This record gives structure tokens, C-alpha cells and sequence, in this order.
């Protein structure tokens, strides 16, 4: 029929949807428990609602949980830790996710038949080891959402021949830009997409063919299962530790704010830690290169556009470029590079 | 289980419908014998039914009918001229226009043990005098519809105490707005809707009480008889030949292509008559804003908000505006108004 | 490697064919019976296969078969007599003609793992009715050609999938002209290929939508079955008889070459019938033009390009002008309209 | 009949323009809200209706806005800053520029059932690359002008190939000269013109060929962008700072007035910028030497005839000549060059 298509991603980091339309969200992996809105609404409009997520799920026990959740929650002190959040697929946590870009991306007064075809992703280590557990929970997911302070409902169910399961950074480089490099990709080149995560980096490659058309070597491409982004909250966390000279520990909110800046205003006065964050993300930038490079032999020289890919792929690309410079590019939106790629790769249905 | 629930119009632009579950159709209320079709299958894939009706509809004889209904009757050089069409709600005319109206809101696979709460509609001043005439028609309408090319049947058959009749503009502002309106009535106002149609334009008040609840006025309220669009195709047939000036008077198409746009592809040029569309439309807006004052007095100062509706008015909102400014509004649906006026008062038993 | 293209046309006047490399051929539609060529090879030599198609055609028996076909074929005086041709599709007549069209459009030395998209026609009020005619033929079409005195032979067979079948004119002016017409459609016009051919005329119509897409109407469009070049030839064979009063019948050649100049050179003198070839063209363009009002009413000033096609159309387009002078055109290849029009229409897969 | 003609300019500094019958009007490019000049009209004489632009300007919805505009204008403190006004082509300020010079340049008693063609500028690099919106401005123009206080109107609107489109300064020496000049152009000798406008400054040159036939160099020919009137008036702002060091700024009649005397009477006594008004006119004349000469090498040996127009340049024409002295000229009209030659080499239909 005229089913429809909202490609999601489960990225640790911040959680990256896009529907058929092409209009896309992004909101960090953060919930809470949700408290009543009445006194802010008077004082501050909520004009973007996805800054102040607050949602209501009912569940198919018609029961309910409120949820601060996204950009609201991160304001929140009392909001899930985020830092030590499970990785497990099947969680609650993961639904609460799940459910909120739907309720976002689900244009109003769709026909019911005319359902979603929902693309996901999930990581390269992980596509094999995992694929049943999330095809159990989108089969059992199903629920009704409820808008705080918007006063909109959606009520979601998935079946067969509408969940569709692709692997991370699948379609990425598999279509749209795959379709125009093609002039560009002539005979057995290897193009290289590296989307830099944030708990685990994926580096995928394709070769092309005889034909001019992407094969996939799986003993050359593998998943830095844990390095990425998440070290350096890691570290410069540390890092403030013993430059504070006190034990003082900043809270989820703040530590998401260093490593964009750097400078943490704290009590009066900037603490300076650029010093160290020029570090880690060079400590972070040979841990990239050279574990590529245990998957990659004199095939690196066989190689016609090292893609990055990511959130994670755009602070590092310039200390990134050092993989090979002049060959190595950027995509065009780093984070929805999974949720674009998703997409098209999406519409084989 | 409880019974299904469809609310469409026989509206003489276009029948305007939608069922229980909020899936609406739309199409020019145009009949044609329809003819067999497979070849223009072959050319152009068929994506919409709406533009393809081709449809069988089986009688008290169960002889089948073929049908062009809907855009493909318009595009046929043998259809109903529409300008003589019979205001009878009894008719075929009427009959094929409500089966596909009625065999495009049904889902497939659905019980056949229950039955449909269909709401149907009359116009105002003709709401007592055609009563029993469509109540005889629902009664007597016993047919099945056979969809070509698209190979789907329903079983269409009503007994008594399912059919439901209400005026036009009944509805549309009594309920379909109550929950939003009630903030907005406050004491003694009356509200008032305008409905601009194809034949006539439909003028219903309600005045609200002390309690906040609205009660009918039918000597502020009535059908502006032979006063609508009909004015509009009427006077711009003539302003083609006034300026083709060799004879040449429209078909049934290019009439009602020159009123929605102004100029007609005429052998291989548009010609401009813009400006008389301006003046049919002024015309129309004369014939609506003074014969309001003739059932209005000093009433129309009490009012608290005019609302619009029709296609017609679509085009003439900012024109039909000049009723009484910065208080008149736009209908959320110009077309749908009375069908969903229809829905929502139709699901009050 | 990709799977090659070939796009010809079954035509009842001559085999108007296309292969993927833009290279055409083009013979008239007569076989004959090949016999022993070496001697007329010595007085003449032979630079055009076209004109000297000696040519072996192997079978299920695999038993070969000597022909003339094309323009050696209309110099034999013991060839098809051309007139009562018939129009079953599966035919041995049309099979050694499809065999030569697929014969002469391949070139030497092509792998042999690769098939081709080959892409027939069919009348356009006989595409439904033969449609598994030559479905069943091109199943059934296995053979192996010989070319007589050029020594290259192939290996025709095609299995499921690889067929595709489309009437006349439809790619012709849906595509062919569509990267070019795109600015002359603007907004609900129509276009319209007249092709003159043998037998029969064919008129074919496509609407231009608000969003500048052409699609087919069938009620506007039709074959003129009988009426075309064939009823110039049977006018013509009278008037050499009413000429010549002495019951002297002009043979295949004498009447061909008759109705392409007039002057039949009949016992040493050019017997001049040049005015009777003027009546039996306008009688044709009577027969068009009152039939195109036939399917056009108003319509017809509904027009923004009307382009007539077919080798007959050559002769007859400052004659079949007088529908919409300066608004008709001439097609860019009279008799290739509709093979180029199967090609890039064909290529869409 | 014949279709009216007009000629335009949309220059930022002063909106110029003439008509069909080759009466002409010049004015500021200033806009206001216009109010009820009644009181005054009983004071003076409102007999320049060019001085006294108020002007009330319908739409297709049929809501008008009063403007002051020009001449007007400039007296008002509460006009467009017109300092900043905002280079889109498709601006209600345009508009209101536009509409002025149509029922300006439209005499009474001409046929209104022949259209308007209409010959119009752009910036010489904007002429492509702005091209579309001013062809789609001009097409979606239908508004009905009102003259304030001279109570006579014009219905404005445009159809497509009525507006006609050319370069600045391109008919000013492709016409309204060539049959004067071709005396002076011999062989390969370069026609150059030089608009010396209020925001860009365009230089504009035609190669000569053997035959005595202009011929178009578009890399010995640009538009200097921020080069022109503008810096005069941006540079002796601060003079005025500069020499009264008082903190008061010229308003938008003291700075238009003070560049066009150099003797600004602010507060009951001249105060004197004789002296930096003259610097700035050779620093403008300065920027004119060294552009042009990046467009011209050599190559501006191989002149015949300097041409310079604008009115900026009109007061420059003394530190303008030392460019190429005594072969540079100024066109006798400075002002209605550009849009003579819109108009001359628009009188070419
Ligand atoms: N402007 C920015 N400044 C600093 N870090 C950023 C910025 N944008 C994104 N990031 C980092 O990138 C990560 C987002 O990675 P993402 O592409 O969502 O991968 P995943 O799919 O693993 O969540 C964030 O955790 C954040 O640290
Ligand atoms: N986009 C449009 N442009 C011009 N006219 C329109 C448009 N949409 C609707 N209309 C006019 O409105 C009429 C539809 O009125 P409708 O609300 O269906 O009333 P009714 O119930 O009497 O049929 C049509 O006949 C048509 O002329
Ligand atoms: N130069 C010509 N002079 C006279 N007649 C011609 C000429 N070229 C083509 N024709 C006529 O056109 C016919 C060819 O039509 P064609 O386009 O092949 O249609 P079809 O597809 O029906 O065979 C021939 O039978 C012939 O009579
Ligand atoms: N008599 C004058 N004295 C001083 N400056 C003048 C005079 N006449 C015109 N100008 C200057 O010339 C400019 C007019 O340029 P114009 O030819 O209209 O170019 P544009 O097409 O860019 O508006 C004005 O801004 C003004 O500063
Ligand atoms: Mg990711
Ligand atoms: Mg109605
Ligand atoms: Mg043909
Ligand atoms: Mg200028």
C-alpha cells in the first residue's frame, strides 16, 4: 500500500531519526521520571518541542509512566546516569527511546493501514550477535504516547514486513553517495566509512566490483567496540578531578558541555582544561588509525575516499584528516549519516 | 462488536465523506458509463483510485454497471453535464456517487454481522422537504460495488434505525468545534457558519445560552437558494464565448478548469479572464453579504465568531471576509466542515 | 555484464528497428524464397546487406531455410503479394522478418552469457487483443540465422523476463521527446502522435497534469483500423487499369513505385497518374481528419503539439497539416518514431 | 492593438524610466507610509504630482496600503533608512517603485485591452543569475494602483513575454548610439560604457568586428559591487562627525543633501566639507582607474570611444577622464541613458 517509513537509530550518544519526509530529530539517550509542567509553561513557551520532551507512554496494559526525556531530562539532576547506560537492546530505557522519535516523526492523521516501515541499525559486532532480540521487542512494541504540553497522541504497533533490520553505516555509502562517486569509483577501489560512534566506532568497507557495484569484505572492516567519544568524557571527567584540587565531580549536564568547550565555568571562574582535551582527542586519533590499520594491509593504498562519519567524526576530522590526507573526506550531515543512509537503503520495501 | 460509523456528503461539487477511523475521500460529483479498461493500465501505473474509478455496482436485478465516477468522469467527453444535474437525492445520480462513497470508506476484512452508522445530509431549507426522499432512497439502496482494476467488493445494504440524516452546517459548529470554541462563547453570543457550495450557500446560527451551550436560530439561518459557484461557471461560460467571440463554448472541463485558475489553454494560448472570475466571485460576494444583513439586524453585531466553509469559500475567504473582519475565520477543513460535522455529531448516540 | 537492448518494430510496411547502439535498419516488410546466390554477386558488388538479404534461418528441426527478405525480396516476382499479409503476429512471415530485425542489430563477437531486452509493438486497439499472440511467438522464437554472402551468424533465443511489449506511439511521445517537450507542456494540455502506416493509422493522446507528467486517455485515442497507406495502394491499382484500358495489373514493384512518384514507366513511357495520388491522399486525409473529430471535441483546441509520425506521414504532413496548422510538427525520424520511441521507453527498466 | 510599451529602471539610488510615447520620469528610490496630505492641500499648490507621491496600492485580496514614496518621501523622517535597503529583486519595496513608474509612464486614454511590455535592468553579473525571480515577480504582479489626490487609477498587472529583459547599459551603445557611432568604430576597436550608479558601478565594453557589428566580452566587463555613489555618502557621514564631533548624525535628507552640496546648514550655520567631498570624489574616481584596468590591459589602447553614464559619474566627469583623457566621454543624458536604451532596443518589438 502507501505504508510509510521512519528510519531511527539506537546511538548511545544522542538518538538519530529521520521519517519518509526527510524531516529529522536528534535528542540525547537521557530519561527521567516526569514530573507536572504548569509553572514553566507560564514563563517560557515551548516552542521546539523536542528541547522540552515531556511525554506520557501508556502501555498495552494500559497502564502509564511520565517521562522527562531528551533535552529535558539533561536539565534535570535526577535524570538516568547516561554514562553507564545499558547496552542492552531490550531494555526500557531503549523503549522510552524508541517510542519518543516515533511519536516526533509520525506526521498527523496517517491511515492505520497505511503502517511504518521502520528501518534501525545496529553495530557490525553486533548485527549477527543481536538480531532477534530487537526483532523480539519491535514485534511486542506496542503502546500509545501521549504529549505533555502539545496535547497530541500517537498509537504505535509493528509487525512483519514493516520492521526492517539493517547493520550500521549500511546504506551510508551503499547509496547516496554512493550514487554519485560512481563516475569517481571505477575498478576495485575500496572506499572506507568510519562512523566515529559514541560507546563504539564501526569501521565498514565495500568493494566494488567488475560491475562498478559495492561488495562487502567483513575481514577487513570490524567495530572498535568501546573506543570513540565516550573516552574522552571519560578522561577530561578525570581530568578535572585533580585540576579542581578538591574531588569535585561535575554532574551528567556539565561533562557533556566540556567537550564541546573545554572550559567549564565553575564556581566564578572557568577551570581551563583545553590542554588536556587537545590530547585526548589526539589520544583518540591514533587509537583510530592504526587499529584501522589492523584490518588494513597495503589495501589502504587501494582505498579512493576514506568516508568519517558521526557525531563523533566532525570535532576529530581535522586530527582525523591523518589517516590519509587529501584522500580522506567528510560526510555532508555527520549524524544522520546512519538515519539518510537508512532511508534510501530503507526503500528496498 | 459495536457498529462501524461513516459520514459522507452529497454535496453538489463534490461528495466530501469520511468514516470512524478519520480516512477521507474527495471527488467532483461527475457519473459516466463506464468503459473497459486495461489499456490505460498498461501506459500509466494506477497509484490512486480516486483519479480510476472504474467500479461495477450491482441492483435489486443484480445486473452489474460499469462506472466512471469521480476525476475520470470529468476527463470523459460523455458525462453528466453538471449543470442540469437533478437535486432528487433519490436518483442514480445520487446512488452511484454514495456507493463509491460508501465503497471507498470501508477497510477490507471486516465482520459482516455488524453494520454502519451512516450520516448523510441535506441541505437546510431543503432538510424537512427532502426527508423522507432520501430516507426511501437508504431504505431502497441495496447494491454491490465491484471496484475495476482494483478487484475489491462490498456488500452495501441498510436496514432501518442505522441511516442518520442532518442538515448541512448542523454539526460543523455545534460539535466538530465545541471543544475549541467553548472558551471563545461566553454569554449570549451567536456563532455563525457559511458554508460557500456548488448550487447554494448555507447560512446557520446558533446562539449559545447562559449555560455556554449553543441552541438554534432559523429565522437568522438559511439556504441562499441558487446562490453559489453555480453563479461563477454560469456567468464565466459566457465571458469565454464574449471573448472567443466565434462560437466556441466550453466543455465540462474546461469550465470548471477556467474558474479554478482564469485562464483556459485555448488552441495552443491561455486565454485571460481573470478579471471577470473577479467579477462573478464579487458578485457572489454581493449576493452573500446582503442578503446576510436580511436575516440579520443588529445581530450581526453579536457575534463572536463567523466561520466560513465550502471549497467555494476557499477562494473567497479573504474575499467573503468584508462580512464583519478580524472576528470571521477559516473552517480547519474548508471541504470536510460538514463531514465531520457529520462524524462527530454522528457518534453523540 | 549488463544485459543488451534492442527496440524494432513489426510495422506492415517496412521493419523499422533499433538496437541498443543507435544503429537502424530499415527494409520492407516482404519475403521470399532465397535461391543460390554467386552469380548476380559477380556483376554487382554487394556494400549494402540491406538491399541483397540471402539468408539461411535455422528452426526447432533445426532445418535451414534460404530467403530473400527486404529489398531483394520486392525485385523477385514470386514474393509475398503483400496485400492480404496477415496480421497473425506469431506468423513465419513475421518470425523471418523478427529474425533479420534481430539478425542485422547484433554485432560480431558479444559474449554469449549476456541477453537482450528486446522491445516489439503491437497496434494500439490490438495490444490487449495480441498480446500473447506474439508473447507465445517470442516464447517460441527459437533460431539460429545465416546470412547468405556475408557469412556471420546468430543465435536467437529468448527466455522469460526478457521481452517487453508496448503499443504504438506510446514511447514515442511519453518519451523520446519528453527531455525536450518538458517546456512546451505547461499545465493540462495534450499532446498527440498521428502515425500514418501501412495498414492502419494511430492516433495516441496523452494529458499533461498540473505537475507536468503526461498521462494516457484511451477514449481520445485510437487505431484507425484500415485506414491508411493501404487504401492509397488499392485506389492507385484502379487507376493504372482505368489508364491503361487493356486489363494490364501493375505487379508488387509497379504498384509501389507507383504511389511514391506517380509515374509508372509502363512499356517504354511514364503513364502519368500524379492527380489520382493527390485524391487518394486526400481521401486518407479526409478519413483522419473527420475521425480525429470522432475522438476530439473541443479538445482538439485543447492542444499544445501535435506531431504526426509514419512514412506515410512523410508525404502527408503539409497534407495533414490542415488539423492545427502551426501547432502540428514533424516527428525528427517519420518512420523511426516508434522504434527510438520503444528504445528509451524500453531502457526505463 | 499594439501592445504599450514601457522602459524602467529598478536603479537603487533613483528609480528612472519612460514610456512608449517617450515621455520620461526620475525619482528617488525612498518609500514611506503614506498619510492624508488634506491639510497642506488647501496650504500649496499640489500641482507636481512627481513631488507629491501618495499613492494607495490594491491587491488581488484586495487590501490596500498607503505609501509616500520618492519625492515624498524624502521629506518624511519616517522613510525606508535607504541606506539599507534590501537588494532582493522581489520586494513590496520594488513594488511600490514599480507600480509608481507604471501609472506614471501609462497615460490616459490608451487601450488597457493591449498589454503592458515592459523593458527592465538588472545588476550585469545579477542578469543570470537573479534572472528568474524578477520573471517571477513580474508575473505574479496584479495589484490596481490609486493616485491620492489626482484620483485617477490603473489596473497592473503582467503576463509572461509582455516584461522583456536587458543587461544595464546594454542598449545604451548596442543602440541608441550604433547609428551615430558607426562612423566612429572602424575595426576591432572596443565601445566602452561605464554606469556609474549609487550601489554598483557596472563597466560594460563591445568588441567591434570587421563588419562594423558589436559583439559581447564578458571578461573585459563586470560590475563593481560596493564601487559607486554610496561611498560617498558612506565616507562623508563620519566627515560630518568628524567635523561637528558633536555625536549628531545627518539624517536621509542631510546625508542626500550634503552630497550634492558639500555645505550641510546644521543648526542655524554652514558647516563646511568642501574640502573631503572632493577626496572621496577622487577615491571613487580612483576605484574606476584601477577596475577598469583589471579588465583592460593593453587592450584599452585598442579603444575607439570611452562612454560613462549615471549621475554619480555626471559630477566625476573631470576626475572620471583621466581614465583615457579626451577619448572618454559622458553620454549626453547620464540619468536616461539606461533606460533609453531599455527603450530604443526595446522598439525593437
Ligand atoms: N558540536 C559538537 N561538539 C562536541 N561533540 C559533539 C558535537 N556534536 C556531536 N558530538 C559528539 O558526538 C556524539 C554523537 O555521536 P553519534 O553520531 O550520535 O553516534 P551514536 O550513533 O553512537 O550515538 C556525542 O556523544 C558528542 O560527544
Ligand atoms: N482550489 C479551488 N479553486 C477553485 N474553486 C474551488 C477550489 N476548491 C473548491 N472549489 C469550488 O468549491 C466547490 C466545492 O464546494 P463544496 O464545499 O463541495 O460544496 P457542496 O457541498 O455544495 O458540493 C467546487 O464546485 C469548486 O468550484
Ligand atoms: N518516400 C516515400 N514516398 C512515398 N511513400 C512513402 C515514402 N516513405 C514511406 N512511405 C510510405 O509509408 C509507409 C511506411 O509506413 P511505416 O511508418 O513503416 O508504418 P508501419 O509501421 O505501418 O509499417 C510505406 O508503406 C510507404 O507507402
Ligand atoms: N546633481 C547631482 N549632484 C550630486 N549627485 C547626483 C546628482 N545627480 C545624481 N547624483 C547621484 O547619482 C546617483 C543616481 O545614480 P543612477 O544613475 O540613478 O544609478 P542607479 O541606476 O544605480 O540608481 C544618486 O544617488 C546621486 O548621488
Ligand atoms: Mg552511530
Ligand atoms: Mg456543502
Ligand atoms: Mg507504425
Ligand atoms: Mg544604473
Amino acid at each position: 500500500m502507501n505504508k510509510y517509513t521512519i528510519a531511527i537509530d539506537l546511538g548511545y550518544g544522542q538518538i538519530k531519526g529521520i521519517n519518509q519526509d526527510n524531516k529529522r530529530v536528534i535528542f540525547p539517550s537521557i530519561i527521567s521520571s516526569g514530573k507536572d509542567r504548569s509553572l514553566d509553561t507560564f514563563f517560557n513557551s515551548i516552542d521546539n518541542i523536542v528541547d522540552n520532551i515531556h511525554v506520557k507512554i501508556l502501555d498495552e496494559y494500559f497502564n502509564e509512566k511520565e517521562y522527562f526525556v531528551g533535552e529535558l531530562a539533561k536539565r534535570q539532576p535526577s535524570n538516568s546516569s547516561f554514562i553507564n547506560r545499558d547496552n542492552k537492546i531490550n531494555s526500557e530505557e531503549n523503549k522510552v527511546l524508541l517510542a519518543t522519535a516515533l511519536g516526533l516523526l509520525i506526521p498527523n492523521d496517517l491511515p492505520n493501514d497505511t503502517k511504518i516501515h521502520i528501518v534501525t541499525g545496529l553495530p557490525l559486532e553486533h548485527f549477527i550477535k543481536q538480531k532477534q532480540a530487537l526483532n523480539d521487542m519491535l514485534k511486542d512494541f506496542e503502546h500509545t504516547i501521549k504529549f505533555v504540553d502539545h496535547n497530541f497522541s500517537r498509537n504505535i504497533k509493528f509487525e512483519e514486513s514493516n520492521i526492517t533490520l539493517f547493520p550500521q553505516g549500511a546504506g551510508a555509502i551503499f547509496s547516496k553517495i554512493n550514487n554519485d562517486i560512481s563516475s569517481l569509483l571505477i575498478k576495485e577501489t575500496f572506499i572506507g566509512l568510519i562512523d566515529v560512534g559514541f560507546k563504539t566506532t564501526d569501521i565498514v568497507v565495500f568493494r566494488i566490483n567488475k560491475d562498478k557495484e559495492p561488495v562487502f569484505e567483513q575481514e577487513m572492516s570490524a567495530t572498535l567496540d568501546g573506543l570513540g567519544m565516550i573516552n574522552i568524557y571519560n578522561t577530561m571527567d578525570k581530568a578535572f578531578t585533580d585540576n579542581s584540587r578538591d574531588g569535585s565531580k561535575l554532574n551528567t549536564e556539565q561533562l557533556m558541555l566540556l567537550c564541546e568547550e573545554g572550559k567549564i565555568f565553575f564556581k566564578g571562574d572557568y577551570i581551563d582544561l583545553k590542554k588536556d582535551l587537545i590530547k585526548a582527542r589526539k589520544t583518540l586519533s591514533t587509537n583510530i588509525i592504526n587499529k584501522a590499520d589492523g584490518l588494513w594491509g597495503s589495501r589502504k593504498n587501494s582505498f579512493n575516499s576514506i568516508m568519517i562519519a558521526g557525531g563523533g567524526g566532525k570535532v576529530l576530522y581535522n586530527h582525523l584528516k591523518l589517516i590519509e590526507p587529501n584522500m580522506c573526506q567528510l560526510i555532508d550531515n555527520p549524524e544522520f549519516a546512519n538515519a539518510i543512509g537508512y532511508l534510501e537503503f530503507g526503500k528496498q520495501f
